[PDB]
């Protein structure tokens, strides 16, 4: 609550006279200037005098003041030290005291509701986590305007006649300057202007402000902008302006989250088998829309007082858009809420597909899409292996599910040894000719007999496995939050892997309702295997399979309720 302020030096020939503002200790230079033994201290009874009746000379007394109302006109408060000594009469020392109040308000308590700075400890650095300080921003990303942006105020209790021989600026660090836009009740610190001289009046005047944040954090942008007030001492014309007050708020700007499979959707986008997924949006209880692909991805930024969706691509609707075949949002996962060794990951952890090792032939996605994942902090990005696969995406091969049990979900995985033996429980029985099915047929006898087949997909096991180990460490998982989701490959170009029959992980995931693309299996007793199979893995943690069809659609999830300010990265 107690803030610092500047040293007054008094002296016993010409008296002085100080401002204080209201919220800040101010110290009494009362040994330096001061004649020859003890001294006592009386002041006017608005300023209170911490000594740490009489007192000595010593070099070690903390003289502080504090100001207990601001001021009605200059010098309204008055301060008066003795130096007398044990032959010498009292000599006086005066100092004339102007209280004024100078307070940034500004939502530094993250409740919503814009608070005063002395209500923090310290107001000028930003901290994460409950029981933290600092205010957020949200991106501009595109009157009610002002809902997208954030509110601060400064409120100022002085005298009729203060503003004549100081004034009050406001400026931004010339580094964050092109990161913010400041507007009074228009604009004042801009990306161009990095302080503003602020026409403030005498008397009490509580003027507010509006601040857009105008660019995302990342390896240019920690994400931090502070703004700072600065009560100038503009009195003496022939010297220049001198500080006398400064204070300032921390904002940080909210990172881009993204959104998990097991986060309850809110709106399908899409732009045939349209009805098929109109048939599972309704069964789901979810909007849709139509306009007559997945190179995008609809996260969310948060603030206290304002949440909106974004859209990134690497028009549509979804109130904000910002803008290798590794450097996909199909090779973006996110997973859910999870805790690993201790390390709560409450908005998940973004999977992105990723090669083992660089080598020449070797993928990787785009450094600068890998920074800016990472630079967000609150989704610890995790690399994955997928450069074996022909398109290179994470989705190809996992997926999430919301699951009633456990850690409330699993993780689906593409699983080639999955499929293979149920085809070989199937051929154990004298199935060998059920035809599989982009349209040669085989039965599976063929597809079990084929050698070459079993190399490949066995590879693939080896590959999905790697990153399975890797899930299992950076998302601390247990086998019994996996399910396997049978499913051939087969090598292609270049020796990567392509899905054999439709990628079945690749699925919607509306709630508990998935739309599963149609493997077209082996049909056995008037029954596909394959989705009689991925009904009995899903079907008892609750999930509604539905097989489709085969640009694609988006789907929309509602945030965390968990506020990203309050994790710990
Ligand atoms: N200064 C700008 C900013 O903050 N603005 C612009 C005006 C509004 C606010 C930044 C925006 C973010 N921007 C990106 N940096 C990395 C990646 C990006 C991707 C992406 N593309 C593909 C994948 Cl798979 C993953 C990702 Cl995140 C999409 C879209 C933008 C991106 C860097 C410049
Ligand atoms: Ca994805």
């Amino acid at each position: 609550f107690m803030a610092q302020g500047t040293l007054i030096r008094v002296t016993p020939e010409q008296p002085t006279h100080a401002v204080c503002v209201l919220g800040t200790l101010t110290q009494l230079d009362i040994c330096s200037s001061a004649p020859e033994t003890s001294f006592s201290i009386n002041a006017s009874p608005g300023v209170v005098v911490d000594i740490a009746s009489t007192w000595p000379l010593d070099p070690g007394v903390e003289v502080t003041l504090t100001m207990k109302a601001a001021s009605g006109s200059t010098g309204d408060q008055k301060v008066q030290i003795s130096y007398y000594g044990p032959k010498t009469p009292p000599v006086k020392a005066l100092l004339y005291l102007t209280a004024v109040e100078i307070s940034l308000c500004a939502d530094i308590t993250r409740t919503g509701k814009v608070k005063p700075t002395r209500a923090v400890k310290d107001q000028r650095t930003w901290t994460w986590g409950p029981c933290g300080q600092g205010a957020i921003l949200l991106v501009n990303c595109d009157s009610e305007d002002l809902q997208d942006m954030s509110l601060m105020t400064l409120s100022t209790k002085t005298p009729k006649d203060f503003f004549t021989n100081h004034t009050l600026v406001l400026h931004v660090a010339r580094s964050e300057m092109d990161k913010v836009r400041v507007f009074q009740a228009s604009v004042v610190l801009g990306p161009k202007w990095p302080s503003h001289y602020l026409m403030v009046p005498g008397g009490k005047h509580n003027m507010d402000f509006y601040v857009e944040a105008l660019a995302f954090p990342d390896t240019d942008f920690p994400g931090l902008i502070t703004l700072t007030i600065s009560l100038l001492d503009t009195s003496n014309l022939e010297l220049p302006e001198a500080v006398v007050f400064q204070d300032s708020v921390v904002f940080r700007v909210a990172p881009w989250i993204m959104t998990p499979n097991t986060q309850p959707p809110q709106e399908v986008y899409a732009c045939d088998f349209l009805k098929s997924v109109t048939t599972l949006a309704m069964k789901a209880k979810c909007k849709l829309t139509i306009c007559p692909q997945d190179e995008m991805e609809i996260g969310y930024i948060q603030a206290p007082h304002k949440t909106l969706p974004v859209v990134f691509d690497s028009m549509g609707p979804d109130f904000g858009y910002v803008t290798s075949g590794l450097d996909s949002f199909g090779n973006l996962e996110v997973s859910p809420p999870v805790t690993v060794r201790g390390k709560e990951y409450p908005l998940g952890r973004i999977l992105f597909g990723d090669s083992c090792y660089p080598s020449n032939d070797s993928r990787q996605m785009h450094q600068a899409l890998q920074d800016f994942l990472s630079a967000q902090q609150v989704q610890a990005p995790v690399k994955l292996y997928s450069d074996w696969l022909s398109v290179g995406h994470v989705d190809e091969f996992l997926s999430f599910v919301p699951a009633p049990d456990r850690k409330g979900f699993r993780l689906l995985l593409a699983s080639p040894r999955s499929c293979y033996k149920l085809f070989q429980e199937q051929q154990n029985e004298g199935h060998g000719e059920a035809l599989l099915f982009k349209k040669k047929q085989q039965k599976i006898k063929n597809i079990l007999s084929n050698k070459t087949l079993r190399e490949h997909n066995s590879f693939v096991e080896r590959c999905i496995d790697w990153n399975r180990e890797l899930l299992k460490r950076e998302l601390g998982l247990a086998e019994s939050d996996i399910i396997d989701i049978p499913q051939l490959f087969k090598l292609k170009e270049f020796s990567k892997a392509e899905a054999f029959f439709p990628n079945m992980v690749n699925m919607l995931v509306l709630g508990k309702h998935l739309g599963i693309p149609k493997p077209f299996g082996p049909v056995i007793n008037g029954r596909c295997c394959l989705e009689e199979k991925v009904c009995s893995l899903l079907e008892p943690l609750g999930l509604q399979c539905t097989f489709i069809n085969d640009c694609g659609t988006n789907v929309r999830r509602k945030p965390f309720s968990f506020k990203w300010w309050n994790m710990v990265p």
